[PDB]
């Protein structure tokens, strides 16, 4: 079982999931939550949280394969638990409209807290909004939305770094000066406000484009991604602050972000912390 | 291969392939595909069939499950196969630009022609265009597309009967008198007109809703359709000219339509048959 070929995905032709070594390294039966405690959270029912989640489970490599990614369940979930006992509910939606497209081979199973946070919000991600629904009418001046998280896994490399509609999300974001919350690869969906400055000077934590060049030696993903996120966030203004993994977390004002699925619990125990620090005024 | 069970899709939480009996009952290992030879195709290369094919295999059922779906294989690559045989070339697009899903689980591994059109244009099912590109410069007063093909399968039940782009197209290729291809589920795409009388009087072929409502018995699906397409269509206009179905296809102007997996073959002559006339027009 400590086999290094890539698994064959029955759904899709010529797609693969994470070979079983690579799986018996980087997923666990059960997740490090912890910490999620909050004796004072958020009362008043407003503000809530938008999840901006993959649609696509299918990422094609340099080899013609596709990796069958989606978006990490651990860096998804956990994030979503803490600020889900800090009091604050969340909005799921996907460019598509289509399902979210979570990484199952990452899920989990054994772990009874984020199987019953899936199960509160499962309905929601297997039938989210559809963004420019969202966009149309639940944004502006007055929205009830405190911020925006998008989880990472590969899923979040399609779609969102080079859409329109992921543009005016995180510029609403900063024009109504709300969270962004992401970590390891959702950061590339910053990259969809194009050549628009908008993002100058941020520091943020992500995953490695190193890393990425390494994990396939161990079948991880059946081939190669074909660009590097790290270098065209950092090509338009962000500084990553890691080089590594390690679960890092950090804030820039109220952009909070993760390095990998490693940062789960630490980001939600950080944007939390800082939600609830902003309704406690 | 007795087994009616759906059978659980590994890549995705509550989601299922037919079951291994409907499996025998519907695919087999080769197709039809016969009488794909023109003496003289079309060479003028301009001519080009536009192809709407489903970015979604998992469709909701009436009990929380998904069925685990997508474009019928057959229904797709025979009409194409033919086409293809007759000189014309295709541009394959998805609402989304996420690539095309078929359901593998009924795509003749071996059938050799069948495989090896797939394998033509592998390149554009797993990397499609995006309709709205297509929108945007492909279509007006002058196009290049004397058709438009739009596959069955029930991946077509989604987002397709709703798109706003799936209006414009077909609008548009009413207003230019131009080919709408289509079988089994495809029609279902027709219902993105909305509430515009265009096909008030059309007579097509298309699956019926009643054996729809059968199926599941066998496990070829995991629970039953939330809606009924065929049902809509009839609201809209449409007269459904078939109760069963038997491969059945029919030309009403220059409305083609097949009524199910077993029509490939036909809807591919057919087709072949009216575009070739008119090239030569």
């Amino acid at each position: 079982a400590n086999d290094k070929h890539p698994t064959p995905d029955p759904a899709e032709d010529n797609a693969f999931f994470p070979s079983a070594y690579s799986l018996s390294q980087f997923t666990a039966s059960k997740s490090d939550l912890s910490g999620a405690h909050y004796p004072t959270p958020y009362q008043g029912g407003r503000w809530k949280i938008l999840v901006v989640g993959a649609d696509e489970r299918y990422l094609m490599m340099d080899n013609g394969t596709f990796f069958s990614t989606g978006n990490h369940p651990v860096e998804t979930l956990l994030p979503m638990y803490h600020l889900d006992k800090a009091g604050f509910s969340f909005d799921i939606a996907t460019l598509s409209g289509n399902p979210v497209k979570f990484e199952w081979w990452a899920m989990p199973r054994e772990d009874q807290e984020v199987n019953g946070l899936y199960s509160k919000y499962q309905s929601s991600f297997r039938q989210p909004l559809k963004l420019s629904d969202v966009i149309e009418t639940a944004l502006g001046e007055d929205s009830d939305y405190i911020g925006v998280f998008i989880p990472g896994g590969h899923g979040a490399l399609m779609g969102l770094p080079d859409s329109q509609e992921v543009k005016a999300v995180l510029q609403w974001a900063m024009k109504q000066n709300k969270f962004i919350i992401s970590l390891a690869h959702g950061p590339a969906a910053f990259l969809a406000v194009g050549d628009d400055p908008l993002f100058a000077g941020y520091k943020i934590v992500a995953f490695p484009d190193e890393m990425d060049a390494q994990t396939p030696s161990i079948g991880y993903m059946p081939g190669h991604l074909t660009w590097k996120f790290g270098e065209q966030l950092q090509a338009i203004g962000f500084e990553l602050l890691n080089t590594g993994i390690s679960g890092q977390v950090f804030q820039d004002r109220k952009m909070l972000t993760g390095d990998s699925p490693l940062a789960g619990n630490a980001l939600g125990q950080l944007a939390a912390k800082a939600l609830l620090a902003e309704v406690e005024g």
